C-alpha cells in the first residue's frame, strides 16, 4: 500500500501528510512530492514520527519516484488556467507511472478539474472511471459539525450525504436522510446556504490572509483512508465523491459510492429526496454541466 | 479540560493544534492565540471538523480571553535567542496573570534556557509552582523510538525510549540501556546516540531552507499535551519525560520520566542504572547544561 500526495508541501499537504503518517495502516507507504524545494525535508520531519509508515518526499519537476507503484494519487497542488494546467500536468505523469492508481483531486475548481483529469487520462488509453475522485468530503464533514452543533448531538456520530458537485449551488446536502435528525424547511433553506459558503468563513476570519487548510487535509485524510481500507479488501466503506457515473443528472455527479478493490464497487442511489432536495438538485443541473464542458475544453 | 496553545498560527502551532482537535477529549476545549493576524481562522478552520472539541482563536497582544479558565498551555511561540527569551517571558507573565494554576508546557527554544526564564517570571509573580512548569522534550522520545525500532526489528509504537538531560546536542542523553526486551552493542549506542543528538540538525539539513521539525514537534507535543490531559482528568499511569526543576542533583532544571496526575508531577523517578556510556555522557554534559540555565535566569533577573 503506497499512498503518494502531490502537492505535499503545501498548506492542505502538509495537513494531509501529517494525518497519513499517523493514520495509514501499519507497513504503508507514503510518498510526498512538491516543487518546492523543501519537500524531501517535510518528508524527513515525519519520518521522526515512530509509526510503521515508511515516508520519503521529492521535489523537481518530476513526479516519477514519487508516484512509482502507488496505490492511491492525492492531488492537493495548486487561477484557474494556473490550477487547470497544474491538474493536467500532474495527471499526465499519473498516466504514465500509476495509470492503475486510484486518483483523488483536491486542486479546486473540483467540478471542472476532475473533468480535465478524466480527459488526460482518457488521451493516454487508461481512463478507469471507478479509479477517479473528486474529493468533496470536507462539504460532508463541515455539514456534519453543523448538524451536530443544531442538535445538540455528538459530532462524530452525525453523518450528513451531501450530493451534487463541490461549489456554490450545485452542493446538495441531503439534510433529509440524517437519522434521527429533522428541520424546518427555513432551517434547511439557511443551513444550505451555510454549507454552499462555509469556506468565505474561514477567508474572513483568517483576515483575508487565507484559506481554509487543516479541515481539508483531515477531510483528504478520511477519504484516502477510505480507499485504502477498500483497496485493502475491507467491506463496507462507503463515501460520497464526485465521480463519473452513470450519466442520469450530469456526466459526472457526487453520490454515496460502496469502494473496493478497483476503486467504485457501487455507485449507490441517492435516495428519496424532499421537495427542497428535488428542487434544489433539478436547479443545479445546468451549472454542474457547464463546469464539465469548461474542463473537456480546457483540455482541446 | 481546555487546552490554549500560544503560538498557533506558527508551522508547529497549526500542526498541534490540528491534532488537539481531533485527538482531545470529547468536552474539551481548545484556544488558540498568535500574533499573527490569521489565527482566529485558523481555529474557524479547525472548527469544522466533527469532533466534540470546542476551538476559538484569538490574536492582538492580548492573550487573556485565550487563557481564561486554562487547564494545560502550550508555547511554540517565537519570531534571535533574545527576542524569542523576549517573547516566552512577555507570554508566561500573560499565564502567571490569568492562569497560574495550569500546567505549561514550553515548546520555544531553546528549551534548556527558555524553562528557567518561565520559572523566573513565575516566581516574581509569586505563582510558581514546580510541578506544572515543563520544557517539552518529547521529540527526543519518539525520534529515538523510531530509530531504534528501525534498528532493531521491532513496531515502531511498541517501542519506548527514557530520554534524559535537556534538549540540545550533547545534553540529550537517550538511555538504551534501559529499552525493554532490547539490548544493543556498544558500536549501535554510539550511532544512535550521534543521531539522536543530532537529529534536529538533520531535519534543517534535509529542509534545505526551509528550517526546523515542525510536523513531527507537533505530534511530539500533542502527546506530551495529551499525557498531561489524561493526568488532571485523573488517569493512572502516565509517564513521560520532561525537563522540570526537580532535586538539583545534576542541574536545577533536568529532563527525567515524571509520574504526572491531577496537579502536574506526581512523582519524579529515578534515571535509574545507568550504562558507563550513559554515566560518562552525564557527567560530559553538565556544564553545559548549568550554563544554558544561567543564561535563562539571568534573562530575568
Ligand atoms: N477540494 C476542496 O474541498 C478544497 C480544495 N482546495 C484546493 O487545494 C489546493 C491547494 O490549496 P493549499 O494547500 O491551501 O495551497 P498551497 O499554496 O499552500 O499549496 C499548493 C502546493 O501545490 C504545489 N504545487 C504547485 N504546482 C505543483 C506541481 N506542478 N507539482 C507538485 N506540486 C505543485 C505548491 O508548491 C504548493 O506547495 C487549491 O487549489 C485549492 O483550489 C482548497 C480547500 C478546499
Ligand atoms: N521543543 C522542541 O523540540 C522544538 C522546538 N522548536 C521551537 O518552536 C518554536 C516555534 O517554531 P515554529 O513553529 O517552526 O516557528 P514559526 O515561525 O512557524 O511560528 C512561531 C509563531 O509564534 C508566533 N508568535 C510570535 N510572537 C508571538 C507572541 N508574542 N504571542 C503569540 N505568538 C507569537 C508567530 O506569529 C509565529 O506564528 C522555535 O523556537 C523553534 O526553535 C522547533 C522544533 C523542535
Amino acid at each position: 500500500m503506497k499512498v503518494a500526495v502531490l502537492g505535499a508541501a503545501g498548506g492542505i499537504g502538509q495537513a494531509l501528510a501529517l494525518l497519513l503518517k499517523t493514520q495509514l495502516p501499519s507497513g504503508s507507504e507514503l510518498s510526498l512530492y512538491d516543487i518546492a524545494p523543501v519537500t524531501p525535508g517535510v518528508a524527513v520531519d515525519l519520518s521522526h514520527i515512530p509509526t510503521a509508515v515508511k515516508i520519503k518526499g521529492f521535489s523537481g519537476e518530476d513526479a516519477t519516484p514519487a508516484l512509482e507503484g502507488a496505490d492511491v494519487v492525492l492531488i492537493s497542488a495548486g487561477l484557474f488556467n494556473v490550477n487547470a494546467g497544474i491538474v493536467k500536468n500532474l495527471v499526465q505523469q499519473v498516466a504514465k507511472t500509476c495509470p492503475k492508481a486510484c486518483i483523488g483531486i483536491i486542486t479546486n475548481p473540483v467540478n471542472t478539474t476532475v473533468a480535465i483529469a478524466a480527459e488526460v487520462l482518457k488521451k493516454a488509453g487508461v481512463y478507469d472511471k471507478n479509479k477517479l475522485f473528486g474529493v468533496t468530503t470536507l462539504d460532508i464533514i463541515r455539514s456534519n459539525t453543523f448538524v451536530a452543533e443544531l442538535k445538540g448531538k455528538q459530532p462524530g456520530e452525525v453523518e450528513v450525504p451531501v450530493i451534487g458537485g463541490h461549489s456554490g449551488v450545485t452542493i446538495l446536502p441531503l439534510l433529509s436522510q440524517v437519522p434521527g435528525v429533522s428541520f424546518t424547511e427555513q432551517e434547511v433553506a439557511d443551513l444550505t446556504k451555510r454549507i454552499q459558503n462555509a469556506g468565505t468563513e474561514v477567508v474572513e476570519a483568517k483576515a483575508g490572509g487565507g484559506s481554509a487548510t487543516l479541515s481539508m487535509g483531515q477531510a483528504a485524510a478520511r477519504f484516502g483512508l477510505s480507499l485504502v481500507r477498500a483497496l485493502q479488501g475491507e467491506q463496507g466503506v462507503v463515501e460520497c465523491a464526485y465521480v463519473e457515473g452513470d450519466g442520469q443528472y450530469a456526466r459526472f455527479f457526487s453520490q454515496p459510492l460502496l469502494l473496493g478493490k478497483n476503486g467504485v464497487e457501487e455507485r449507490k442511489s441517492i435516495g428519496t429526496l424532499s421537495a427542497f432536495e428535488q428542487n434544489a438538485l433539478e436547479g443545479m443541473l445546468d451549472t454542474l454541466k457547464k463546469d464539465i464542458a469548461l474542463g473537456e475544453e480546457f483540455v482541446n
